[PDB]
């Protein structure tokens, strides 16, 4: 299992087949994206020798999951017959501060959420009663606690999980088809991101997500609650696969979210790249380019299908009164918010105080941006949605 002889996407495949002990796969869709990633980790000089191995190791594990899910479905065709109806899906720009709602929806026992451990070890699926106590989940929690090296180091802002097994993004299902925006944050250039947004056919990916969800439902049934910012970008393919999707559009100051995006990228850049070869001023234009797709893709879809197909969740409303937003979400989704559930939601908020709404200078200077430069990108967006800014 070494990345010395990994030159092509097929080599990555062999390793994944080696590790998982499986060799059959559902299609060829995974190859195009993985080939772009591999070509870059091999050729780009910005990568640390370690960084290269890290990216290839993650790709291998991701592809291995794809292999594991395919073997399972073949042995359990019936899972494909059970529908995934009216999934609750949160989309929009990244850095909108949606974390709270994901956890609150997870408090409803009739609703299912995608937990991070299910994006690491999906097969075999667990029962509802054990979604948070399954040994694979516990093991993940323990080796997470088993990396708390007090070696005078802070950490690495991403202990993905929170409490015992929490909601995660569909991004970690999607990257298994190598058509997910997360891979781009591990790449020095924007070739992969431009391919993804302007060329990649996203159908294979969303079709894969549905199968994935059908496998998790088979042992732990319920109505799905999903999230992933770039669902906004790929909203057309999403609708194709989940035509009945109840879309929750998450909003927040676009200027703030943009600078926050650029900042978010620093962590993966520092984990696998020689940061001195990077230009943070150039990261600003990429973030700007990416944000444009995050607002226009869904804006066009909304113009076509109607505002009523969406629920608008504002960051400022989520801070001042989340419980109010929940009741309105439930009314809108026309579903009863039981007292038991409302209590769990309140109990969660009590134990998880949220950062008060505050206004500070965004300052995209650090990334070569200005509100004046971003204004045209979000002009329509800010004009159609009443967003409370956190500027100056
Ligand atoms: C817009 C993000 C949608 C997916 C949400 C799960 C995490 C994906 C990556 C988060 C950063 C999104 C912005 C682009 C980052 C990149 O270029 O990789």
């Amino acid at each position: 299992s070494d990345f010395d002889n990994i030159t092509t996407a097929d080599d990555v495949f062999k390793l994944a087949a080696q590790r998982t002990g499986l060799s059959e796969i559902d299609s060829d869709s995974w190859r195009e994206g993985l080939a772009l990633i591999v070509d870059e980790v091999n050729t780009s000089p910005v990568f640390t020798p370690f960084g290269r191995q890290r990216v290839l190791d993650d790709a291998t594990n991701a592809l291995g999951r794809r292999l594991q899910v395919h073997a399972y479905i073949q042995d359990h065709p019936e899972v494909l017959d059970a529908p995934v109806e009216r999934p609750l899906i949160v989309l929009g720009m990244p850095r909108t501060g949606t974390t709270v709602i994901s956890y609150l929806l997870d408090q409803d026992p009739a609703r299912r959420s995608l937990l991070h451990w299910q994006c690491v070890h999906p097969i075999p699926p667990a029962s509802t009663e054990t979604l948070r106590t399954d040994p694979r989940c516990l093991a993940l929690l323990d080796e997470q606690r088993k990396i708390l090296d007090a070696v005078t180091r802070a950490k690495m802002p991403l202990p993905h999980w929170e409490d015992a097994d929490g909601p995660t993004e569909d991004m970690f299902i999607h990257n298994q088809d190598f058509k997910g925006l997360s891979w781009d944050s591990f790449l020095p250039t924007d070739r992969y991101a431009r391919w993804l947004f302007d060329e990649a056919d996203m159908s294979s990916t969303y079709e894969y997500q549905k199968r994935y969800l059908q496998v998790l439902q088979s042992t732990a049934p319920g109505s799905w609650s999903l999230k992933m910012p770039s669902h906004s970008v790929h909203i057309e393919a999403l609708l194709k696969v989940f035509p009945d999707a109840r879309l929750i559009w998450a909003h927040r100051d676009p200027y703030k979210a943009t600078g926050s995006l650029c900042n978010l990228w620093r962590l993966p850049q520092s984990l696998v790249m020689n940061t001195e070869l990077l230009d943070q001023t150039e990261m600003g234009r990429l973030a700007m380019w990416q944000m444009r797709y995050h607002v226009d893709r869904p804006l066009r879809a909304r113009e076509r299908i109607g505002d009523e197909r969406f629920f608008h969740m504002y960051y400022h409303e989520m801070m001042r009164d989340p419980m109010d937003v929940m009741r309105r979400i439930y009314e809108w989704a026309d579903e009863p918010l039981t007292a038991e559930t409302e209590a769990r939601m309140r109990n969660w908020l009590a134990h998880h105080p949220q950062d008060r709404f505050a206004l500070n200078a965004y300052r995209l200077d650090e990334y070569g941006l200005t509100v004046e430069a971003l204004q045209p990108i979000f002009a329509e967006y800010l004009d159609t949605f009443d967003i409370e800014l956190e500027g100056r």
